[PDB]
Formats: structure tokens, sequence, C-alpha cells
């Protein structure tokens, strides 16, 4: 008798036991989700890590780089969940950028962009064509966002990437719909995540790693009820809260987890 | 073993059985809430309504222009749910504006927008720093809101009291946040109300029931999940999302339960 | 040959050489424009501060609050700039909010906060319904605002009346719009005028001085282009752009003489 | 004694007469700014449209997918504006989108999205990088750009390809900030230009070219100053306004040529 008893749900975005979406698979699995899983290269360090949640959960391999992965997905899922059954759920926990997008913002090549927002923004897009299909009226496909509303020190073409995606979500709301499924995005706060914490220690430079941490600190003291970004409960809460049946007419928009840090200027 | 299993929630706003605040009641009931609800004028009106609640609940006066009703309102709740006990949640459906501000714009008299503010934006405050001090941490404070980013016929003086509402929230969180409480908004698709359904019969003119009747199909064809004016669930079950603990990070923030037509052009 | 060539434009809200308005006026006045002038109460103490212009302009009595005033006022205004002649351009530099309003948040009664959107917000509409009559197809009315997306600390009240003026703004639109008039707003960064510098030396107490300091400061920081709080001339320059015949295509909106902070988290 | 007097002033994006690049060169020219104009592919088709603005400028090849163009465009400016001058502004109109991005939204291959947020949205940045150290203090640097904070049919990747294009003004503000120039963006309303017309008249597709005409439609309704889609001077002019010393604190912006449609809802 949890927020998500009985749905079946599919998780990205899992790599360490400090992603966000190794929070999201807890949580839904502590509300009675029975989870599909997928990870990307390092398949055996996934396993490893997945083995940690409160339940036993199939694992695919998802590059979202890969249209054979894509074409193969929906076969793969329905082969891991039972024929007849479908997907009640979906979440979007992909980003990526390289090092220059992340160096000065004019220095960044066109072929790291690219790469980051196929990884970042078009991936939202391709999980929802290829999973639609096998998706159950009532459903809801939520995607990991930060608010890109004005621009940042340090985060450069990963802001611009999120600018994309919360563009995105809004139009695969329209394919969504269709199918009486909602899409969504969750706008977390900075969370500790291990490629978090190495940005912050100094691996992308100290002018980044000092941004970075003005932008933590700044945080908690516009957050009107605090930010613990050691803590990703609260994002995983909200949206298990998206993949309930408590906000059914929500689509095309994002929910901020953000301890209310966007409505205040300081 | 609801989503609001065990929490005290003040509902104000109920008049009939049509009013958003009566579905709030009834969903929130229906999830294990304990509520105490505020009634405006026509207290017998009031009880005789709210009669057809799952369960009964205690009916206390509340009249948002009235300061002694606001100084002795947590006494009142006190006495009602019990000495040593707060609340967990308070649900302002609470909004008025005179006939000559929803007439043209220019021809509302400042009296009659005053007594619209009143009710319907600095009430909300009202409420606030009358009920923070019974209100237990991890609490949540919503309010009913209509999306006033941009302008549209017949709403006048209405959609400038919801721009001042929004505005308000995003100051309450900041009181709210010292007691660990949450305030937040539901920005609500149009809703066929008795006040809604007259004044789109012509109650207010045929210009202004002609315009209602156009917002209200124009949204159900930008809404990607569609948009019944009928049902107040979708709104209702919205508000009990942000009453639980599902949406923990979430202050100052207005939720939209819409069918997702404000994240579309058309 | 300036930008105003020719314009006959009335300009309120002068009462010091530090008012916004005084600067408004005096780029407009080396701009080639014609002015009407507006003032409140301190009639004297007005003229005495606009013979420092760089040409004589009619100075008027309105206060805002006054119905015989605002009915009087086009009256007054043709026969000023001479009959069947018509105003190109009107400029609402209009704002107040009691002690209380801007004391905590909940401290401050509604008679406080009503007189506050009765002068800040409920005026700019009412100015609009006396002066569009007489206004020429082309003009253009601009108002003083304030970014209040986010809640800021000690402006309070004075940031739900930002509100409401905005969505104000929005309809004065519609009606401007029949007249081949725009309506727009000027949302600029803070200047340090007798009430700025009095309420940042302590006025408004400590707590208040404080936390405006740190607002200016924390303005020049995210600002691109900087911010000098000392000068209004970036400000009343944005103002006359508008007045102009150069952003034709725009009406109902608000255009940032902020430096670019709103744009910037950090 | 004209808005842009003595100002050199590079412009992109012209192709045929009916570019909004046309008008923003023909009114900036007619405004006295000395013109400097790049051209893409097809050179002399461009010489031959370029030959009809009041004045004769230097045609510049550049194709911002070239990174050879881009690195040698600041010395074939200088060689053209003479040594020891810079330049005082630049436009940038240049916008593309592969026909499966705006076929459903599912269907368009990344290599085709990467192509058009390329030219669409990362040029932006390109022509800053490369324009930025031969650029006077005061000087402006304008984009292109249609609202894309709600989703719309028929134009898909494009909308995706606007919500970058805005992140990235936002981040190039924060660098020509430190140069004294201001980045901007504008936001116009439909424009029928040559692919406008045909995309209209069923050369997308009969679903794609309804879509469009009811936007158009639609925006003529919502606009209060109406919005004539076959003008484009009030969009050059609204450019222009930004290129001059009129607006100089406002960075990191996005200024709405629109007829004011983006802030009614209906
Ligand atoms: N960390 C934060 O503070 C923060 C805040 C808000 C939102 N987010 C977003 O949350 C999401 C998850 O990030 P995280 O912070 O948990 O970090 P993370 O490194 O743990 O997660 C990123 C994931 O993306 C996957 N990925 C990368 N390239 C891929 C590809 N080609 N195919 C498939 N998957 C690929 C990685 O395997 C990894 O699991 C991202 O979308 C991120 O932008 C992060
Ligand atoms: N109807 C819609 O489509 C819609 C959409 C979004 C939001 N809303 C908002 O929802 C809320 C409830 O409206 P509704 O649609 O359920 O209509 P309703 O008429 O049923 O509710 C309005 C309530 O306000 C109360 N009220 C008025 N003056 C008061 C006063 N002085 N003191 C205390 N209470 C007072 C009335 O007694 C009534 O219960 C309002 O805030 C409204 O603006 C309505
Ligand atoms: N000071 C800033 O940093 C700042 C920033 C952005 C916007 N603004 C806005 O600019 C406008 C002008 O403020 P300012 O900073 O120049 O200060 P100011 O004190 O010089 O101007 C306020 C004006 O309002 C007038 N006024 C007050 N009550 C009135 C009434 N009943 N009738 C008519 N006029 C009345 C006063 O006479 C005065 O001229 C206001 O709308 C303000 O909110 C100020
Ligand atoms: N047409 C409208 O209604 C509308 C509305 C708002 C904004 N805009 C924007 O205005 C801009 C100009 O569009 P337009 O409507 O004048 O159409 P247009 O076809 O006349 O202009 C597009 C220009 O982009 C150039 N371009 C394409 N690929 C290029 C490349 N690789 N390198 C360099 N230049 C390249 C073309 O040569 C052309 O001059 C675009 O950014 C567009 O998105 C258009
Ligand atoms: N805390 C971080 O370092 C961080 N990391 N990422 C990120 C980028 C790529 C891959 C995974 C996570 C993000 O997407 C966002 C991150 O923090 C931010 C940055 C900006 C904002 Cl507004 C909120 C949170
Ligand atoms: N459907 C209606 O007629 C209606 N009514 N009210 C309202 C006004 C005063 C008192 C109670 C409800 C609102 O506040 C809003 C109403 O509908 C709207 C109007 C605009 C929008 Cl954006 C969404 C819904
Ligand atoms: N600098 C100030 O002290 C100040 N003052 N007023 C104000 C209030 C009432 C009458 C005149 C001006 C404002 O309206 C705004 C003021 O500064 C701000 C405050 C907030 C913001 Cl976002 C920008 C500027
Ligand atoms: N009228 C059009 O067909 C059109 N065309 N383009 C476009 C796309 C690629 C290249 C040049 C112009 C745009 O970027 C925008 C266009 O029209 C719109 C579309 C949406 C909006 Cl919000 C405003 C105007």
């Amino acid at each position: 008798t949890g927020l998500l008893d009985g749905k079946r749900i599919l998780v990205s975005g899992i790599i360490t036991d400090s992603s966000i979406a190794f929070h999201i698979a807890r949580v839904a699995q502590e509300e009675g989700a029975q989870l599909v899983l997928t990870g990307f290269d390092r398949l055996r360090l996934i396993q490893r890590i997945t083995d940690r949640l409160p339940a036993k959960a199939p694992l695919l391999e998802l590059d979202v780089q890969n249209e054979e992965h894509l074409a193969s997905l929906a076969g793969r899922v329905t082969e891991a969940i039972g024929a007849g059954n479908k997907l009640d759920g979906v979440v979007h926990s992909i980003g990526f950028m390289p090092q220059t997008g992340m160096n000065p913002f004019f220095d960044a090549p066109y072929a790291d962009v690219s790469k980051g927002i196929h990884i970042s923004a078009y991936s939202y897009a391709s999980m929802a064509k290829a999973l639609l299909p096998i998706m159950n009226p009532g459903g809801s496909i939520v995607g990991m966002d930060f608010d890109p509303s004005r621009a940042m020190p340090a985060y450069n073409w990963m802001t611009v990437a999120k600018s994309a995606l919360e563009s995105v979500n809004r139009f695969v709301a329209r394919e969504a719909g269709k199918y009486g499924v909602r899409s969504n995005l969750v706008a977390a706060g900075p969370i500790r995540t291990l490629a978090m914490s190495a940005i912050v220690g100094g691996a992308l430079g100290e002018e980044a790693g000092a941004q970075i941490q003005l932008l933590e600190e700044g945080w908690d003291q516009r957050a009107p009820i605090g930010w613990n970004m050691k803590d990703a409960t609260p994002v995983a809460k909200t949206v298990c809260a998206l993949l309930s049946d408590w906000l059914p007419a929500t689509t095309g928009d994002i929910i901020y987890a953000d301890g209310g840090a966007h409505t205040q200027l300081l």
C-alpha cells in the first residue's frame, strides 16, 4: 500500500550510489514499484551498485547515442516485464557535457556541444519515442533538470543543454498526451554526486570549483526551507510524486525540487 | 493507509458542492485526513453542504476581512483539534471580485478592487500569520490560483488579484520556512462552479460570457492531456499532493493543474 | 533632430532632483520633447525642482487617489498643450507603500497595503483611462517597475504592488491598442533616490538597511555590463526609447534597464 | 543625424528581399550606419539582392559551420572597415532546421537536429567569439529569435533551437560585458518570408501549413496593437533600437517585437 504500488517503472541513469537515479529507484521500490533499469557502458559496475537497492530489478544496456539500443529497447523491456504488460512510468536521469563545454564558454567546439545536447536533451525524446508504444494510459515520463532561466558560471553548455531539454519536454508532452501519458521534468538544486564533488574539488579547475561552491551556498541561503546538497531524497520523492496519480493534470511542466530557491532573489 | 493519513488539515472556501474546496475536502478525507473547515457568512448553508463530505468535520466562521475572526482563529482551531495538537496543512480556496472588477476594466472603482485584492490576495498572508503558530514542522499551506502571466478578457481585476496572490505566496514561503512549513499555490484551469456557469450563461453580460466560453474551449485544445472543466478531482488531487510529504523541496511555487495548457501556445 | 523631436509627453513623479522622473524629463527635453508635468501635494517644492530642467514645462497638480484630479486631468492637459493638440507619450513614475508595508510582512494592516496598491499599481490604469482619449495613434504609456518575479527582503508589500502593476500594464495595453497607443513598463535596478538612501541608512531599521545594501551589491556583480545605482541616466534613456517610434511592436511588456542582472543567477 | 549615425555594423542573414536582415540593413542604412554584410553559399545571389539597399556595403562569405570562415572573419572585417576601426554592432539573422526537424517530432534524426542547433543557436556564440575582439565599448550584438516558452505545432526542433539560442545569448552577455558590449535577442512574431510563405503553401505538408496559418491568425487577434506578418519594418526598427545607445542597461535579454501577443492569452 505504497505511492507506486503495482506500477511498472523504467529508471535510467544509475552509475553510483550517489546518482540521483539510485535514490529515485530506492524510493520507488520502497513505494511498491516493480522496476526495470537501464545502464550505460559500465554494466558490471552498475549491476554491483543496483544490488544495494531494496529489491532486485532487471538491468538493460542503453546508450542513448546508439540507435540500435533504442530500436530494441521496447522489445527488451516487454521481455523483462512480461508479454501483455506495459510500463506505467519512465525516468530520464541522463546527462553529459565534455570538459570543454563545462575552459571558456567560447572554447567549446561544436562536436563536444552536440554530444552533450544529444545525451542531455535529445535523448529525452529518443526514450519517449521508444517507450510510449509500451506505456499504459495514466503513465508518467519524468526527466531530470536544473533551472537554466538565468545564466551561471562554470555550467555553460550544460545550462544550454537544459534550456533545450525543457523545450524538448514541452513537445514530448504533445506526443505523450495521445497515449494518456504525462511528460514532466524535475528541476533540482545542486546535489553532491561523484561528478559534482570532483568538479568542486578542482577537477575542472579552480575558477570552476569556486563558482560551484558559491552556487551551492547561495542556494541554501535563498531556499526558504533550506537546501541539503548531500540529500537527494527530497528530489527522489518529487519524481515519485510525478510518477504517482497525485499530479494528474500536470504535463509539459517543470516541478522545482530546489528548496524554493528559484522563487527568491536573496 | 492514505496519502494524508493522520494529518490535521484546515480547509476554507466551501460554499456549494461545486466549490473546488468541497472536492479538496472530499479527496483529503478519502486519504485519511482529519479536517477543520472554515466558512463565510452563510454558515447554515455551508453546514448543510459539508454534511455530504465522507466524514464529519468542525465548521468555523471565518471572514478574511474580519480582524477579530483571524485573531481568534488559532484558538478556535486548537479548541476543535484538541489542546497540544497542531495543524499539518492549510488550504486557501478564497476569492472574490465585485461585478465592476470582472463592465470595462477602466470602470472598476478602487473600493471594489481593494475589496477583491483583500479577499483574493491579502487573505493568503492573513491566514498564514494566524495559522503558522499552530502548524507542525513539515506542514503545508496551499492556495488556489489561476495563471495571470498573460492578460485575458472578462477576468480583468481578478487576474490582477492573482498576480498579487502569487507574489504574496513567495513572501509567505519566507515566513513559513522558519516553521518548517511549505507555502505553495495550485494554478488550475477553468472549473465550472456556480459562479463560473452563471457568468458563462450571461450573468456578467454577453461579451463576458462569450469570452469565458472561448477561454474554456481553447484550454481543452491547448492541454496535451485534455481539460474537463466539469471535473475538479484532478485539481483536488494536486492540492493533496502538496499537502502530502511527496513534494518536500517545493515552496513559494505554483503547481499547474491545468492539463498542461500553460506549456502550449496552440 | 532628437529622439522625441516634436513629441508632447506628460511626465509624472518628479519630487526631487534624484527622482527617476527628473532624469526622464531631462533626457526627453534634450531629445526634442515638449513636456507637461504632474506633481503631488508639495507643488511649490516640485516647481522649484523642475526649474532645473533644460526647458520650462507646465506643472499640474495630480493626486492619483483624487478622483476629481483624474476627471479634470485631460481638460487641464489640453488647456496646457493647446486645443486640437494631443499627447504622444505618458510617463508613470508614481509609487508609495506605508512604513508597515516595506516591520514584518505579516504586520502590515490592509489599509496601508490598499493605499500602496492604489498609488503604485491601480494609478497606472487611472492615468491611462484619463489620458488615452487625448492621446495620438502611435502614442506611448511608460510605467516604472522593478522585477517582482522572486521575493526579496525588506521590499515586501511594494514587491506585491509591482506584481499587480505588471498585471495592470498587460490589461492597459488591451485598451491602449484601440487608440494605436503602446503600454509598457521599465523594470529598473536599484537607484539611490532620497527614499532609497534614507532606507539604506537605517530609516526603516537596521535589518532593512543591510538587506537593501546586499541587494545593491549583488546587482552590480550579477549585471554583465555593471550597475551604477547612483546613475538614473541608463533608465531615463530606456523610457525615452519606449516613448520613441523605435520599439513599435512592443506592448503589455517589461523592458529591463537593470544592467542584465535579471538574466544572471550569479 | 540618424539613430545609428557613424556606427559600423555587421549584418548577417540576407538571402532575399523578404529576409528580416534585408530590412534590418535597410533601416540601419537609413539611420546613418556604415554596414559590413555576411552571406552564405549563394554569394552572387546575395550581391544582387544587397544592390537594392540604400547604400553599397562590402559583402563577406560566412558559413557559420566553417571554422576557417570564423577564424578569418575579424581580419576580413578590419580589411573592409579599415585598420584601426572597430565594429559598433553585430546582427545575427541566421537560422536553419532540416525538413525532418520542422514529419513527426520523433522522426527527426540527431544529425539533422545537430545541424539545426549548430546554425541556429551555437553560431550566435561563434560570431560573438570572432567579432568581440574587434568591437568597441558601447557595442551591441543582436540576434533573431521567436518565443519558444510554450511548444507549438510544426516548428518542433526549430523551437528547441530557439530555447538553446536564448540560453546561448545569456552566456554571450557575460563575455560581451567584459568588452563593454551588450548582447540581446529580438523575439519577432511570424513574418511572411520566402521559407514562411512556402511552408504555409504546403511545402512541408498540409498539417504543417494549416498549423502555421492558425498561428499567424491567432497572433493578430492576441496582439493588442495588431500584427502584420507582411511587414518586417517593426522588427527591423526594434533591432536598430538595440543597436543604438537608447537601451544602454539591457543585456542577456529578449525584446519582443511581436505586437504584444506574448503578453496576451486570447
Ligand atoms: N547533480 C546535480 O546537482 C543535478 C541537479 C539537477 C539535475 N541534475 C541532472 O540529473 C541527471 C543525473 O545526474 P546525476 O547528478 O545523478 O549524475 P550521474 O553521473 O550519476 O548521472 C548521469 C548518468 O548519465 C548516464 N549517461 C551518460 N551518457 C550516457 C549515454 N550515452 N547513454 C546513456 N546514459 C548515459 C551515465 O551513465 C549516468 O548514469 C542529469 O540529467 C543531470 O543533469 C543534476
Ligand atoms: N473556478 C475556477 O475555474 C478557478 C480556477 C482556478 C482557481 N480558482 C480559485 O479557486 C478559489 C475557489 O473558487 P471556486 O472556483 O471554488 O469558487 P467558490 O465560489 O465556490 O469559492 C470562493 C469562496 O470564497 C469565499 N469567500 C469570499 N469572500 C470571503 C470572505 N470575505 N471571507 C472568507 N471567505 C470568503 C466564499 O465563501 C467561497 O467559499 C478562488 O481562490 C478562485 O479564484 C478558481
Ligand atoms: N528607486 C528605485 O531603485 C526604483 C527602481 C525601479 C523602479 N522604481 C519606481 O520608480 C518610480 C519612481 O520612484 P523613484 O525611485 O523615482 O522615487 P520618488 O520618491 O522620487 O518618486 C515617487 C513619486 O510618487 C509620487 N506619488 C506618491 N504618492 C502619490 C499620489 N498619491 N499621487 C501622485 N503621485 C504620488 C511622489 O510625489 C513622487 O514624485 C516608482 O514607481 C518606483 O517604485 C524605483
Ligand atoms: N520568419 C519569421 O517569422 C521569424 C520570426 C522570428 C525570428 N526569425 C529568425 O530570423 C532569422 C532570419 O530568418 P528569416 O525569417 O529572415 O529567413 P531567411 O531564410 O531569409 O534567413 C535565414 C538566413 O540564414 C542563413 N544561413 C543558413 N545556414 C547558414 C550557414 N550555415 N551559415 C551562415 N548563414 C546561414 C541563410 O543564408 C539566410 O540568409 C532566423 O534566425 C529566424 O529563425 C524568423
Ligand atoms: N552539482 C553539479 O555539479 C551539477 N552537475 N550536473 C551534471 C552535469 C552532467 C552530468 C550529471 C550532472 C548538473 O546537471 C547540475 C549540477 O548542479 C547544478 C547547477 C546549476 C543549477 Cl541551477 C542547479 C544544479
Ligand atoms: N471559471 C471561472 O469563471 C473562474 N472563476 N474564478 C473565480 C473568481 C472569483 C471567485 C471564485 C472563482 C477564477 O478565479 C477563475 C476562473 O476561471 C479561470 C480564468 C482564467 C484562467 Cl487562466 C483560468 C481559470
Ligand atoms: N532602491 C530603493 O530603495 C527602491 N525604492 N523603491 C521605491 C518604493 C517606493 C517609492 C519609490 C521608490 C522601489 O520601488 C524599488 C527600490 O529598489 C529596488 C528593489 C527591488 C528591485 Cl528588484 C529593484 C530595485
Ligand atoms: N514564419 C515562419 O515560417 C517562421 N520561420 N522561421 C524560420 C525557420 C528557419 C529559418 C528561417 C526562419 C522561424 O524561425 C519562425 C517562424 O515563425 C514563427 C514561429 C513561431 C513563433 Cl512563436 C513566431 C514566429
